[PDB]
């Protein structure tokens, strides 16, 4: 309890960083206070809020949080957090409607005292901020934004830093962002990670690593990239005998190192912990919650693969239910909210749950991996709400940096996910020593530029299928998505897409190879794209349904036009 406060509670200082913003823009509210508490992360000792309205009655219940400041810097080659001042409390808001709010702070401490701050207004005034991403409406295989534009996600995971911490960040969100990439994914635990808010406890949450996430989440703002939060990762709960990066013995929750768990299986149920979860995630809420560069609550990290001693499908199941109702009930922008599964089918007992607003797939194969994110993605459309794939890569044992130095393999499973109907690219692992290096990211820059002026939400996109090859020299198959005005081929070649010795393509190619027949009705305007340079190659029209396929090495995208 080094933060514990002994005093009759008084709020001591109020400072509002602006009267006036925009819309989804960040409102933060100082608060320097005394109290009695012990714990100030746990609202039974001390509870913060903020209570907004807008000018139509509409309220907002903030909890506040516990800050620290910080300055960085680079000691040779690790970051160094310097505490700046006292610790205070916080308020973050963002506004969804224009014009006026009133609100006031509350403060109530563990003696049941409880403590008012005036009626304050601010005014906002429009934004180009786009909102919060959801669910599509109009096709649930898509997320949009509260304006309703589409929100293709296009980037990888990037989970975690060297020790250099947020100067990676500083390194890999620019080109990523650059090159078309507005998505990644971080961990928040376990307690090695960058981000790790339960790292010496699991009932009071690190400062430094919760400004690191700080840090991060503004330079997605400044770049409209959006993150997937990773609360927790399997390792917690897997015990050191069972191997796969095991962390039991190493993590907060067990009784061992001070945490209330004799034993990962009482995660799930043991009464304290849950409490101490909730708080964790109402510190979530709080510190970030306003963000709309906040794309998703998830929960897990391959939950399934837990120490088997530790998982009961109905208590995990009853878990993910009662605590994906706790986070939306608390969250007053009403972020989406995941889970995770090793076994690429997933586990339907839990991804049926109506509180996860979308589903995932991990796929790690080396083999014919084209066909099974097709397979995947045809099974998961049972769920009737989006599909990301969350993770992907060779099953090599992190061999894919020598075995695939072109980034083929990421090559062909973006492709492959975003044109079967996934909700965007699958997301890749190895962001540190394979994808950056490497210099991969012109990938992710030529299929950005293939998709990025189709609606998705309104072409009714359908898989392809009623085709029809007719080409003599090669094995060229088809991956392809049929709507009411695009039809989009990703052509590959099935002897060549999984060689990954060859430089990048670089095709002066004019000749004919062969023809696929669509059912579909002309004239048709077809373009041919090469997915590599990520440009234009040739454009015709047509009064047939039979498309030519023009000269590729590897594989070749081609938009047609229904006129
Ligand atoms: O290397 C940093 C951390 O790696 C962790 O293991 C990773 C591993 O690098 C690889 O990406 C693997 O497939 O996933 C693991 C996490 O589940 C941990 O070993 C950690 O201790 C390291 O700091
Ligand atoms: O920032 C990503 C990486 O960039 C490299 O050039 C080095 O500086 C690494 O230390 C760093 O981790």
């Amino acid at each position: 309890s080094r933060y514990k406060d002994n005093r009759p509670l008084n709020i001591l200082g109020i400072d509002i960083s602006k009267m006036e913003l925009g819309r989804y823009n960040l409102f933060e509210v100082s608060i320097f206070l005394q109290g009695s508490y012990l714990n100030p992360f746990d609202p039974q000792e001390i509870d913060v809020e903020g209570i907004f309205e807008d000018q139509y009655g509409n309220q907002y219940r903030v909890p506040g949080f516990f800050y620290q400041e910080y300055k960085r810097e680079l000691k040779n080659d690790y970051e160094y957090l310097v505490p700046v001042g006292d610790p205070y409390f916080k308020i973050r808001f963002s506004p969804i409607n224009i014009g006026s709010y009133k609100f006031f702070i509350k403060v109530k401490d563990k003696t049941g005292r409880e403590v008012s701050s005036d009626k304050y207004t601010i005014y906002v005034k429009e934004s180009e901020k786009p909102g919060y991403i959801r669910v599509s409406e109009k096709n649930w295989r898509y997320f949009k934004f509260d304006n309703g534009r589409q929100f293709l996600p296009i980037g990888a995971n990037i989970c975690w830093a060297t020790s250099k911490g947020t100067y990676d960040y500083d390194v890999w969100l620019p080109k990523c962002a650059e090159n078309g990439g507005n998505y990644f994914r971080v961990w928040l635990g376990p307690s090695w990670a960058t981000f790790a808010l339960e790292r010496e406890s699991v009932k009071e949450y690190d400062l430094k690593n919760a400004w690191k996430l700080d840090y991060v989440l503004n330079l997605a703002e400044k770049l409209n990239m959006y993150i997937m939060f990773c609360f927790d990762s399997y390792n917690e709960l897997r015990y050191q005998k069972e191997g796969a990066y095991p962390y039991w013995e190493h993590t907060p929750h067990y009784e061992k190192n001070g945490g209330p768990l004799k034993e990962p299986k009482d995660f799930w149920t043991n009464n304290e912990m849950i409490k101490y979860y909730k708080n964790k995630l109402r510190y979530i809420v709080a510190r970030y919650g306003y963000s709309t560069n906040v794309f998703a609550w998830e929960f897990w990290n391959e939950v399934d693969i837990i120490s088997p001693t530790a998982f009961v499908i109905g208590e995990v199941k009853k878990w993910h239910e009662d605590m994906a109702k706790y986070l939306n009930s608390i969250d007053p922008w009403k972020h989406l909210i995941t889970t995770s599964f090793a076994f690429s089918p997933g586990k339907p007992e839990i991804d049926s749950i109506s509180g996860l607003n979308f589903v995932q797939t991990h796929i790690y194969k080396s083999n014919r991996y084209i066909d099974a994110l097709l397979s995947l993605i045809a099974y998961k459309e049972k769920y009737r709400k989006p599909h990301l794939v969350g993770e992907f890569g060779l099953d090599a044992g992190g061999n894919d940096l020598w075995v695939d130095p072109n980034g083929y393999v990421i090559h062909n499973a973006i492709w492959t996910t975003i044109l079967s109907g996934a909700s965007g690219t699958a997301m890749s692992w190895w962001w540190d020593n394979h994808i950056h290096p490497n210099n991969l990211y012109f990938h992710y820059r030529a299929l950005a530029d293939f998709v990025k002026d189709i609606n998705f939400l309104e072409e009714k996109f359908e898989r392809l299928t009623n085709y029809k090859f007719n080409v003599y020299n090669r094995e060229i198959k088809v991956i392809g998505l049929q709507g009411k005005k695009y039809i989009l081929l990703w052509l590959y070649n099935a002897k060549e897409a999984y060689q990954y010795k060859k430089d990048i393509p670089n095709m002066d190619s004019s000749k004919f190879l062969g023809s696929i027949e669509l059912l579909i009705k002309p004239p048709i305007k077809v373009i041919y794209y090469d997915t590599y340079r990520g440009e234009k190659i040739k454009e015709l029209d047509l009064d047939k349904n039979v498309i030519p396929i023009i000269e590729f090495e590897r594989d070749l995208a081609i938009k047609i036009e229904l006129l």
